[PDB]
């Protein structure tokens, strides 16, 4: 059976805070990735503002197609840290989480559709910012939690903890 | 002798350094962000509406720049596990030089230098930051399973 080892008596125990930081680590990939949707999405909609003679507004296009791929990695990241199943103390953070990440999604999504036809207007007028506040704080908040758990498990022995259903 | 506790310190600590890291990254993404964001205002330019916000948003990152030092300064601040040495000199290596490029950003748009801002293969940059971050992921990842499974030697962590 057991010591599987001194911080984790039993080998349960590990699959669960190994868990807890596989969930981390898809939303931190999240972020990276949505954030990078947003560095494309500005590269883009600037050039979109130039003059056609200006060389740098070549790039526009690949840049707004960049922001597409950068998009669809971060919600890829999303959907695994969502396949993972939360613990019971992280389900209110995590509630937390996708309500801000489901409005900046969208967010990135709206103005990747504006700048597809170079309405640059309809893209400055979104309140992207905020958004984008909004989810760095509650990704914040859910790192906290997280790491708080994870002390608390490893401290714990226990060898329960079990997955909220 | 106390093997339980120099692994749960130990193990802590790296889970705090790649914490760092991620705060260094997501702030200096920030600061390109707000950068650029800098760089639409002035596009617009004079009472175009937005445009007034030009010296804010710049401010804004030089805010976050000198936030993300503060965190490196952190991860620094925590010495690295002997097979965490190179992959943290590479980050050195790679943050340095993402971070003087953020800083020369800074300078083109406080100087009204527009082509000289899009000019600096600023993706390059973070990019090789970014797979710097990728490698030393990957080693205290090894590491850190070893520690909390009871696989690591003394001379790793103890
Ligand atoms: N070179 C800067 C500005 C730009 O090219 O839009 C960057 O890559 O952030």
């Amino acid at each position: 059976s057991l010591f599987f080892s001194s911080l984790h008596h039993s080998q349960k125990s590990f699959v669960v805070s190994n868990q807890l930081r596989e969930q981390q680590g898809e939303l931190t990939s999240t972020w990276d990735l949505m954030l990078q949707t947003r560095i494309n999405l500005s590269r883009s909609a600037v050039r979109m503002m130039m003059d056609s003679s200006n060389q740098q507004s070549n790039a526009k296009v690949e840049l707004l197609d960049s922001a597409r791929k950068t998009l669809a990695q971060a919600a890829t990241h999303y959907k695994k840290f969502k396949s993972m199943a939360p613990l019971p103390e992280m389900v209110a953070t995590s509630r937390n989480i996708d309500e801000k990440y489901k409005n900046y999604y969208t967010a990135l999504t709206e103005l990747i559709d504006y700048l597809d036809y170079g309405n640059t207007g309809a893209y400055f007028a979104q309140p992207t910012q905020g958004m984008q506040n909004a989810m760095g704080e509650a990704f914040a908040q859910y790192a906290l939690s997280s790491e708080k758990l994870y002390r608390d498990i490893v401290t714990d022995n226990a060898d329960d903890y079990r997955f909220a259903q």
